[PDB]
Order: C-alpha cells, then sequence, then structure tokens
C-alpha cells in the first residue's frame, strides 16, 4: 500500500519537492505554489484519510511515516525536500525525525512542534474527540463553518471562510475523523530537542497574522520566514510570498 499522490516530473537530477497538505486538505493544496518550481520534480501527496488516500487508515505517526517511505520508493524518489502545512508540517517533522532516506531538508508552515505537558495534551485530546464526533454525525458544511472560526483562523474574513467551507466539504467525514484522532497533536512527542539536533536542514514559514505560530517558530532553532498579509494558511492567502520564500530557501 502506498499513498495516493500526483507526480510532476521536472529536470532529471534535481531534487523532488514532496508536499503535504493540512487537515481536511488534499493533494491540490500546494499545487498553486509548487507548480512555480517547474524545474524540480513535485509530488503532491494525499495523507491517510484525505483525498484519494481516504481508505488508508493509520494508527498513528509510525504508520504515516512508513506509508510516506513506501510512497517515496514507489516513485523512485532519492533526493527530496518535505514541505508541509499545519498537520502536514507535523507529519513532515515526525517523519524527518524518525528518519527518511534521501531527505535533504524540511520546510514547515504553521506546524506545531509539540505540546509540553499532560494538561495541554488532555485538553487537545478532549477537543479533538469532540471534533471527531462532529465529523461522524453532522453536515460537513456545518462542521467546517465552525472549523474556520477556531482561533487559528480568526484572521480570515467571511468571504474566505465561505470559500473554504465549500472546498473542505468535499471530504469523507468518517475518514477525516479517523485521521484526526490518529495524528492528534495530543499524541505527538515534543520535537523541540530533536529538531535542535537535526541532520537535515529545517525551515519555518508563518503568516504575519498567525499569532500562535509566530510565537512557536521563535522557540525553534530554525530560520523563520514571515509571510506578509497572511494568516495560518499563508501559501493559500499569499502564494507569491511563499513562492519567494521557498525560492530563497531552496536555491541558496
Ligand atoms: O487548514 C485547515 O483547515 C486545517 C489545518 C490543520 O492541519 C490543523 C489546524 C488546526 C488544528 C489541527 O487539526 C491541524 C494541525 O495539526 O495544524
Amino acid at each position: 500500500m502506498i499513498l495516493h499522490a500526483q507526480a510532476k516530473h521536472g529536470k532529471p537530477g534535481l531534487p523532488w519537492l514532496v508536499f503535504l497538505h493540512g487537515f481536511s486538505g488534499d493533494c491540490h493544496e500546494w499545487q498553486e505554489v509548487g507548480e512555480a518550481f517547474a524545474d524540480y520534480s513535485r509530488l503532491y501527496v494525499d495523507l491517510p484519510g484525505h483525498g484519494g488516500s481516504a481508505a488508508i487508515s493509520v494508527d498513528g505517526f509510525d504508520d504515516v511515516t512508513d506509508l510516506l517511505r513506501k510512497t517515496l520508493v514507489s516513485y523512485n524518489i532519492l533526493d527530496f525536500w518535505l514541505v508541509g502545512y499545519s498537520l502536514g508540517g507535523r507529519v513532515a517533522m515526525m517523519a524527518a525525525c524518525q528518519g527518511l532516506a534521501g531527505l535533504c531538508g524540511v520546510i514547515v508552515e504553521g506546524g506545531h512542534p509539540g505540546l509540553q505537558n499532560a494538561e495541554q495534551r488532555a485538553e487537545r485530546q478532549r477537543s479533538d474527540r469532540q471534533w471527531v464526533q462532529r465529523f461522524l454525525t453532522e453536515p460537513l458544511t456545518a462542521v467546517f463553518a465552525d472549523w474556520y472560526q477556531q482561533p487559528v483562523f480568526a484572521s480570515l474574513n467571511d468571504d474566505q471562510r465561505r470559500e473554504l467551507v465549500a472546498l473542505r466539504s468535499n471530504n469523507n467525514g468518517a475518514t477525516l475523523a479517523a485521521m484526526l484522532e490518529a495524528t492528534s497533536l495530543a499524541v505527538q512527542p515534543d520535537l523541540r530537542a530533536n529538531l535542535s539536533a537535526r541532520t537535515f536542514a529545517f525551515y519555518y514559514l508563518c503568516g504575519e497574522r498567525d499569532s500562535k505560530f509566530r510565537a512557536l517558530a521563535a522557540e525553534l532553532a530554525a530560520d523563520c520566514h514571515v509571510i506578509p498579509r497572511a494568516g495560518h494558511n499563508a501559501h493559500r492567502e499569499n502564494p507569491a510570498g511563499v513562492i519567494a520564500s521557498l525560492a530563497q530557501i531552496l536555491r541558496f
């Protein structure tokens, strides 16, 4: 079993850019940005429970990393960057720290490096449990209308929220629920120490208006690129700014 993905081949010999979307996203998430790097090869991955990988279930990050590994081998990818947004950024950090052969760098946009005590983990476990029940029982247009009013999305305007609700409502609530639980921040290790001691290059992207993750990026031992006039999903809101930041990272 491998993950569903869309591959675009660039110049032979150049690295792959392997893109990981966030929760409720799919492999289209990073394509507006990624296709600007037409010289590189691009792999747009559907995470378990998402897109064409809906039917792939996982118990946790170990399974996701294994599936990522197998997917890379299947596409003959030997030299690559992992680029992840939000949940995809957490998947990228977990996989990179567990070890992925051929990984040369990780770029994370708004990915949480991990909670730091039991009370925080309990709060997140309980809140994700509540979201799981909603994804199993409610119209997705209703669930996503609330999803995009969470604090991390406070910066959005109502036109942006309406568009996102319509987009994310194309999803399987049951398989989203399963993945939400399986890779919940509540079960993720605190990766700060591991990230500090990294073999691989590590870069962080954060929207200017994303107060929570601007603070977190500062805690990390990483070059952080703040994307102007953008919230948490900075590549969606300011794709040209993110393309510029990626170009600075990759080509130097
Ligand atoms: O863009 C989105 O709707 C969701 C982004 C995303 O992956 C996350 C948003 C907020 C909490 C988590 O579930 C998750 C994350 O782990 O970053």
